[PDB]
């Protein structure tokens, strides 16, 4: 359980969608982060992978604001403290807005994977995962926006999948957090995109999995990494 509380770009903080404060207001502020209804700080499980909730979390609506990123620039997402028990991959996707991200129909977004990290070491099962790397970085993740993609407005969909209950059907816990970016630079690629509702299925080999046994490999879920 947790959420993204802050985003660092170009030497400043963009405040996140503080899901334990803003939902409790009739007049919340404008941010780059999407609003959600996930006030339990929880997850979308396999029962929701083909509902709109998987796209940018439960009841999500676009952020009003969009943050500019320098060409090949970094986006640092700062989480609430991630529990060590919640072992799993950290995955990052972009989808183009083809206009202002604030007015997009989330159900039409087509995501391409720009980064993935999974099982890092398995010397002592359940081992050390991308989520443990995030904890070791003081609950921060660094995303480099590719230089080879077409610039424009994009949704960044940044996600932890916790696997501590993933040996039973619909036990994996997805934690997607979306923010609006203005990608800048000289790139041209328009990568093949996947609908949010086709990213994951509740029987995928990296989703329905017992992490407590020795693993020889881990197949990171979702469509193939874009490498440009
Ligand atoms: C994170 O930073 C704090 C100090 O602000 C430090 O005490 C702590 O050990 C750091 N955590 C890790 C895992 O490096
Ligand atoms: O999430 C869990 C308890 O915190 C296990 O399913
Ligand atoms: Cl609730
Ligand atoms: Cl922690
Ligand atoms: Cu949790």
């Amino acid at each position: 359980h947790g959420f993204v509380q802050n985003i660092v770009i170009d030497g400043k903080n963009y405040g996140g969608y503080l899901v334990n404060q803003y939902p409790y207001m009739s007049n919340p502020p404008e941010v780059i982060a999407w609003s959600t209804t996930a006030t339990d700080l929880g997850f979308v499980d396999g029962t929701g992978y083909q509902t709109p909730d998987i796209i940018c979390h439960r009841g999500a609506k676009p952020g009003a604001l969009t943050a500019p990123v320098s060409p090949g620039g970094t986006v640092e997402l700062q989480w609430t403290p991630w529990p060590d028990s919640h072992h799993g991959p950290v995955i990052n996707y972009l989808a183009p807005c083809n206009g202002d991200c604030s007015t997009v129909d989330k159900t039409q977004l087509e995501f391409f994977k720009i980064a993935e990290s999974g099982l890092i070491n398995d010397d002592n099962p359940p081992g050390i995962w991308a989520s443990d790397n995030l904890i070791a970085a003081n609950n921060s993740w660094t995303v480099t926006i590719p230089t080879t993609i077409a610039p424009g407005n994009y949704v960044l969909r940044h996600e932890i999948i916790a696997l501590h209950s993933a040996q039973n059907q619909d036990g994996a816990q997805n934690y997607p957090q979306c923010i609006n970016l203005q990608v800048t630079g000289g790139g041209s690629d328009n990568p093949a995109g996947t609908l949010g509702t086709a990213l994951y299925h509740d029987t995928d080999p990296g989703i329905l999995i017992n992490i407590y046994q020795k693993l020889s490999s881990y197949i990171i879920p979702g469509p193939p990494l874009y490498t440009g």
